[PDB]
């Protein structure tokens, strides 16, 4: 009848993004989900406690559970866990998988909050966190120890873009009975889900392209398995980290249309690659939609539908002139940090050293965020900061 | 030219206006969006200096609230816009600021249902004339303006026949013959078609739908071509105390960033539901403006731009019980329920649903019949749609 | 049972303001009612239409509808309406209950927005309107003519405080079956609750004192009768200028304390008339509470608990000592529109003539909104713009 | 001095630092309340003056998150404050700061359940020892002390007991020993009892119990003594990625406004209801730190400032089915659930809804017996609040 799933038949991807994790209100019929903005729930009695499902919103919440089943259903796992932010996320990770003596391998080009938090702070714990280069999954297998309980891959890489094999990665993690963990920010699950080549958990920075528009932090957790959900579950409500009831609304908002903004996103992005591999002033191009990528091969079998939102490019002079240009790049870009959104971001991190050039991150290197406006005005504005450059 | 400045002398193109119009980063902290001016009332620095940081009172204007009007005006080609509670505010006070008694005004006579009853309902007791009549043809209008006519009040596509009406034809002739011209272009959006472009004295939307096109905000917007009326409009809101709130106006800067891509969706999934629906041998008329039957194709084809939009209807065999039946059965991911222009999929009947204080007689003299099915296709993967209503056809 | 109010009592002043039409959530037992931040409602059947209540909140919505239920209890009416604004109330009071050839009387005194959309606006739909002195029952008596519709008090009145006797007002429109129309935004239903007193229509302002933070904007409209409250609902959904769900929200949340500080507000008011009574720039200070009040046997009649938290005085040297005393004025004070607030609020409405001082309005008239502030921060600033007056 | 401005040389008083602190009018526009920066990231002017409006991501600060934490900074008496998602969080975040393998921490055996949990469950894990001892008596801390000993966690009121910990005395013994005194004053808000003002080295407060005080947000926040600590903690709350979001500070900014004077009604209600239920003739126990029988009533009376607070608790006679009677009957305005400190009167058993992990033996030895009950006292009339006390425990 009108209001129910035909039994048997799956939704289809973009049916998920829109409807996942929701059902229409059952008090009321309202068509999304009321925002639940209040601390505690009223019991019925001493014997029926918890017979509603819930009791104390750092716990659970009704509104972020309806995003946590969205997540999950889009990511392929068996749940999904909701924090604060994507930071929060990626340190629950380390949190409730790592103890003194245990070790860690972590791409040596991951996100530079997730390089320092285990660098600065997990450290400390005399836990051993090794940073290798993940575009060759035999440095994997050769760096598992005895004591190794997590290997945590990034892919695409922040800033660089370098791409980890998924599949033969969790491969050798499975025989080997270690955790793999994969950020998969950069590409969303829209063109690569981790859980479905073998990974034990995603991590995502919802802030990103999730919302997608600049307006909420947030951080996911989506486990492959009940027992690994169960684990960090709990500790999420130890930590006190979980996301907000009104995060969880805007979240659930914003990733109704993840397609369609990836789509367009992804378009923009390969012609502006495709413009800046043939400007004069461009050292080079990273953007895997591009025959100049590197790991092209790997790109065609590991994306689904596009090549993302994200590229990168070095311009020739240096330091100067990634400072000149980065100074004169006039709207609609915007320049700062983040990325993932409907605005264009464009940011040089140099400016905003031996290690690292050994990341990867040279001196006139850009990261460029490509959001949905007219590609002719971005590509006109990034043709002006060059000249300046 | 430095970061954070225009290139000087470019018109920003279409998409980016939808992205970035009527908002710079916050000057005080650098802040990408505007921050949300939850707050009622504005300090002043002294008395010589009153309004000289262009806030008072909320009720008057708020500074979020100015900043989508800003971007609603740009979109839509208008010298400003005034942002309203909702969509039938805004039509509301077009009537409240334009008529007076003794005044004539036309009116589409399938325009949306609570246009016509708040005009037959509420303003006809202050002596306010209103005509229902065809505005598919501009000669009616033409010929039926009488001397006391202040308003030409049209609707592109109707709610809920789509009927379309020649904007720019009637905005000729109500710049011949001095009368104003509204048109409530809701149903359109400003991605395919801006009356104002077509000649139009005024615009009225219904954010609620596709400007938003969530289901998450109520509201409205009045676009004015010129000074003097955006003037008179914003007077009277401030009077009538219907402005919209800070937060709506956030949420509603923030959707309509997309809206250019989710019509386009809208778009090519309603055409392709068209098309299933207009071969179905259970289907007795399917109404689209993009199918090559649809009866004002000529109009659809000189007046609408990229698209032809989200909004599509249809009739099932067998009249009233069949049509209900259909309603009855069909699945997710529909929704049975009123409002349109979502991401979420609608489906409704108009004759229980919207226009139900609408005599039978007339109900079906304009056009909504007993098997009339209103349909606001989202996003949501095409086949999934025609999936569920082809199951709920074969149970039609 | 636990989550049950015992049957056949009725909950007392206070306790109304905490939990008035709010039960816990049935779905979630939430403590606060969610937020319905949504348009549209799905419906079960076409059969079952509208069987859950709602369909689109432009005509209702479940969030505002627990706010009118909370509110037809405080100000004890039969049912209450919410609007975007105050105005927004006053002029479906207008739209509804008069037409062309009517006659309306309306308080001379009365709040000037209430004033110009009489005069500029519904005036031109040939209605009558007739500005009067409502201190004396009699003048409202002798005024009502046959096509008398509507009788609109106000108080105690923006900005002068004049009382209207509400109860005998009340007992003239009875006898003349004219509709009595009172605006107590100034009062709250804390000090006076005209439906108690015979009134047909109440009219709040819920941006002043229900929200109190100055963080909304708001109106009512409660009504004595279902048939009353029947035409506000219908043309409501007409006007489009329902409350929102997050407003309603807001309300219901500052609603709780509207007590608590109406009774810290009038305290410190007392305090601040008593030091103004005897300051030798002051001319006159006008206060409820104070025994130079004009209307003090009404103002005992009609107050209970406080005599509220708004007062208003008369600087000595006019228009130019007015504008030295604003300009003067020093934080905590807030110079600007607006009243009812935590934070103190002052405006001279002169700077910011002959009808002017026919209302009262002299021109050294200031008036004051006290906030929850302590009061000696406030009588020292007071103390301080008045040097310089 | 002008408008706008605050009298040069004077000290506001308290309750207008509740009002004002930490906030003033938007400079932009004057709005009275600054707006929700509802935004993630930050536009740069240049390179060159990067954070030069002083943000740039919003998981590292967020304006509206910093113009409350001013404003918990100058109530509470601090350096600085830090804001986070919930209590949890700010604890968590401090024993992430200032705990290293080999590191002891003495904490209050009777500590709220989640910071009790967090150190044996979790934090112990990294070898670090949490010994739980009695913290009444300060010469137990003082012996208690190690030379391991890096942090002295102390809670008072105790979450649910209602133990004091004399904040003095034990910072006191913490300089001269040269170790962190931490103290969770969560259930006395500052309005009741400042630690920093006693000598503690960091306060904790969940924000979502009292600061909030409208059953609306989670919160947490950390208030350090110096700059020193201050600094350290900012630093791991964005590695650790936890702050408060715009949104809840923007309320918590709201809510705050009216600490004094609901703290002040909770207060007088919950002493009327403390020697209501003293005298009742099915009550076993009632402990209240403002009535006369109070075992610490000395150092309640040396330590409170104003009130004794909305906590109170007792015991029903009959054990634990009298209690589970006597909850299962408890009637509106009553509420049966989980946390305190709001508007709304809230009733519970500890040993089911927060000390349940708490073995049974264990659970007696602290205190939390059978017949235990926690009672949260709101604003509503206490006469209602009684009666229904009154109906509970004639059902029980
Ligand atoms: C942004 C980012 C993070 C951190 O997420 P936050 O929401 O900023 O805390 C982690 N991983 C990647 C790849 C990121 O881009
Ligand atoms: C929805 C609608 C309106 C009324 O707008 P509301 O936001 O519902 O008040 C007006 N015109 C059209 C064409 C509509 O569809
Ligand atoms: C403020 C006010 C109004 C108008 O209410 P708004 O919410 O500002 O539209 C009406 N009556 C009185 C007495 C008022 O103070
Ligand atoms: C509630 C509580 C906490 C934990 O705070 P949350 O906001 O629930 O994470 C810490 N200490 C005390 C005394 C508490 O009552």
């Amino acid at each position: 009848k009108a209001g129910d799933w035909l039994p048997g038949f799956t939704p289809r991807e973009e049916t998920v993004y829109v409807h996942g994790g929701v059902e229409p209100d059952p008090l009321t019929g309202a068509i999304l989900p009321p925002i639940y903005q209040n601390t505690t729930f009223v019991q019925e009695s001493v014997e029926n406690y918890l017979s509603k499902g819930f009791s104390y919103s750092r716990t659970s919440n009704p509104t972020v559970l309806s995003l946590e089943k969205k997540i999950a259903e889009i990511e392929g796992g068996f749940g999904a866990c909701c924090f604060a932010t994507g930071m929060a996320a990626t340190v629950t990770i380390f949190s409730a998988f790592l103890a003194p003596g245990d070790h860690c391998l972590v791409t040596n080009c991951s996100y530079g909050g997730t390089n320092r938090c285990a660098r600065l702070h997990f450290s400390k714990y005399n836990i051993d966190f090794e940073f290798i280069d993940f575009r060759d999954p035999t440095n994997v297998e050769k760096a598992i120890r005895p004591q190794t309980k997590v290997v945590f891959s990034e892919s695409p890489c922040n800033p660089t873009l370098y791409l980890a094999d998924i599949e033969a990665i969790s491969q050798i993690c499975k025989e080997k009975k270690v955790l793999h963990v994969c950020d998969s920010t950069f590409a969303t699950p829209y063109m690569m889900r981790p859980l479905d080549l073998g990974a034990d958990i995603v991590v995502q920075s919802t802030t990103k392209y999730y919302d997608g528009h600049n307006c909420t932090l947030g951080g996911a957790v989506i486990s492959s398995t009940k027992e690994i959900h169960d684990k960090v579950f709990f500790l999420r409500n130890v930590m006190g980290n979980i996301m907000s009831a009104q995060t969880a609304f805007y979240t659930l908002l914003t990733l109704k249309t993840l397609p369609i903004r990836v789509e367009k996103q992804s378009a923009n992005a390969q012609k502006i690659a495709e413009f800046l591999s043939k400007h004069h002033k461009v050292e080079h191009v990273i953007y895997p939609g591009i025959p100049s990528f590197p790991q092209k091969e790997l790109a065609l079998k590991q994306h689904k539908n596009v090549h993302g939102g994200m590229l990168a490019f070095e311009v020739k002079g240096g330091t100067e002139a990634g400072i000149r240009m980065m100074n004169h790049v006039p709207r609609p870009w915007s320049l700062c940090e983040s990325l993932g959104a409907c605005e264009s971001i464009i940011t040089c991190p140099a400016v905003f050293r031996e290690d690292r050039l050994k990341v990867g991150i040279t001196d006139g290197f850009i990261r460029v965020s490509v959001g949905i406006e007219d590609v002719n005005d971005l590509i006109d504005g990034l043709d002006y900061a060059l000249s300046k450059a």
